Parts: C-alpha cells; sequence; structure tokens
C-alpha cells in the first residue's frame, strides 16, 4: 500500500532520472557517483513498504599532498605516470629523496588510496 | 618559495580550473558547489607559506519527507507541493491536514532548510 516520497540525496552522487513527488511500491531509481568516486552498495534502490531501500555511498578519492611528501622525505618514482588524484583502489608508488633511506616501522613504498585516506611511508637521512 | 601541492577536494564541490601538480606562492583556485549545494566559507583558497588556506564546505539540500509529513499530520501549502528539494536557506511553508490544529507547541508552519536538516512542524 505504502508509496514512497522522493529519493534521498547522497554525497557526491546523483539519481539518473528526474525525481518524482511520489513513487509507487516496487518503483526503482538508480544512482551514479561523481567521476572519481567509487560507487558502492546497490546502484538501485527500490520502494519497499513506504520505505526507500538504502542508497549507495560514494567512496572518496585521494589527493597526493606535496605538504606531506616534503615532510616525510619522499618523491614519486614515475612522476609522469602519476595521477595527482586517486580513485579508491588506485595506488601510489613513492621513493626516498636522494640522501635519504627508508624508515623502519614505516609503511610500504606503494600505497593504495582507500576512501579519502592514504597511508604514506617515512624516510630518514 | 613555498609552492603548494594540488588543491584539496571537497564534498560536492570542484575547482573551476584544471588542477595542477605544483602551485606558486600567492596562487589561488576557486571552488564551486554542485548544483543544489550552497557554498559556505571562502570560494577561493590561496597558497601562502607552502600551505593552502581553508576550503569551503558545500552545505546540503533537504528532501521533504512524505513519511514524516503524514506522521505529523502536515502537508505542503499547495503552491509549494512541487518543491521537493530545498537548497539550504530555502524555506518550506506547511499547513495542517484537515482536522488537526497546530500542536502545543511546535515550531512554526514556515521552516527553513539548513544543511540537509529540516525542523518540521507538528499538527
Amino acid at each position: 500500500t505504502g508509496k514512497c516520497g522522493p529519493p534521498p540525496p547522497i554525497d557526491n552522487g546523483d539519481i539518473t532520472s528526474f525525481p518524482l513527488s511520489v513513487y509507487a511500491p516496487a518503483s526503482s531509481v538508480e544512482y551514479q557517483c561523481q567521476n572519481l568516486y567509487q560507487l558502492e552498495g546497490n546502484k538501485r534502490i527500490t520502494c519497499r513498504n513506504g520505505q526507500w531501500s538504502e542508497p549507495p555511498k560514494c567512496l572518496h578519492p585521494c589527493v597526493i599532498s606535496r605538504e606531506i611528501m616534503e615532510n616525510y622525505n619522499i618523491a614519486l618514482r614515475w612522476t609522469a605516470k602519476q595521477k595527482l588524484y586517486l580513485r579508491t583502489g588506485e595506488s601510489a608508488e613513492f621513493v626516498c629523496k636522494r640522501g635519504y633511506r627508508l624508515s623502519s616501522r614505516s609503511h610500504t613504498l606503494r600505497t593504495t588510496c582507500w576512501d579519502g585516506k592514504l597511508e604514506y611511508p617515512t624516510c630518514a637521512k
């Protein structure tokens, strides 16, 4: 019996159809994440008993921070082949600046961006 | 001296120019919010002493809840029944469903969207 109101917005993501004021039971609408956002969960929500099915989250990309690399004495190995912004699941390959050795308890030299977070490595003289 | 790295991404907002690997001192780039979002803070950030200044947040729109409305014995005043999504700062004017009166003593019939949250009236 229960119809659904309009579909809820989500961060960095849109519906692929124009919103209606009222949706019938079993109606579905479909979401789509912004370009560098990784669509996650169900791409379709469906109207089940007055309720909207839960909408996906859009996983954030990463920026590579010059601020940090400068601090942690690191540089990019393939500077030309290196994207400044990373989709989730895309990696970064660093290297120690000349005159520096890799830290001990540090993270590895290659690091995948996961939803906004990037684990950087550390270097010492 | 004190170049900046790529500018920081913000939710539901992009920069207006193509992003660069390195920005000179005094550089500035500009944020704009996705269509139904409202930019709060400085639209423009600037590179000083190797650091980007604070980026704006993009305040959220509100979706009018049917589930809520029916439950509060309210509905949209007719000429506004098509305004499903409110930009922050945009208002929804409510009326009481036939029969009920303004509850004792809820928030006003007129109510404003602030960053995705709407304070509904009750009847």
